[PDB]
């Protein structure tokens, strides 16, 4: 019943993953409720869960990003559960992913955290795998650290940093 087929994203971007309405009152789940999501490899995704009026009840749909954190394909199972509680963050410390960053050489929080999270709101879980478009290449970033832990909102006085060495490819799931 919370056990539901990993479907195509139309306009879901990386926070956010759509039920129909009827599996949504099923579920008993708002539009706009946090859920918690549980994929392969015992690897989890925290999201914003909204309608759509084109998907099919034993189906979510979620984007390449999401789909990607939770290491599933199209076709895989997946559960949904409420994720009640998540607290604004203090601070997460992001890095990005090596291969994507090479030779990109601006301040990565101007040009791809800051207009990312701007007044978004997002959910996000320790260890997250995403992408953000911007500048001159879409860059991968890796959630290392947050406070509180291991989900929160980014909320407005959430204090995001990136600092350090980036992040190997062979490593996103440490």
């Amino acid at each position: 019943p919370n056990r539901l087929i990993v479907d195509e994203a139309i306009n879901e971007d990386n926070s956010v993953v759509s039920l129909s309405q009827p599996k949504m009152d099923e579920l008993q789940l708002f539009r706009g409720d946090t859920v918690l999501l549980k994929g392969k490899k015992r690897r989890e995704a925290v999201c914003i869960v909204l309608s759509d009026d084109t998907c099919s009840d034993e189906k979510i749909r979620m984007n390449r990003v999401v789909r990607n954190n939770l290491r599933v394909r199209l076709g895989d199972v997946i559960s949904i559960q409420p994720c009640p509680d998540v607290k604004y963050g203090k601070r997460i410390h992001v890095l990005p992913i090596d291969d994507t960053v090479e030779g990109i050489t601006g301040n990565l929080f101007e040009v791809y955290l800051k207009p990312y999270f701007l007044e978004a709101y997002r959910p996000i879980r320790k260890g997250d795998i995403f992408l953000v478009r911007g500048g001159m290449r879409a860059v991968e970033f890796k959630v290392v650290e947050t406070d509180p832990s291991p989900y929160c909102i980014v909320a407005p006085d959430t204090v995001i940093h990136c600092e350090g060495e980036p992040i190997k490819r062979e490593d996103e799931e440490e």
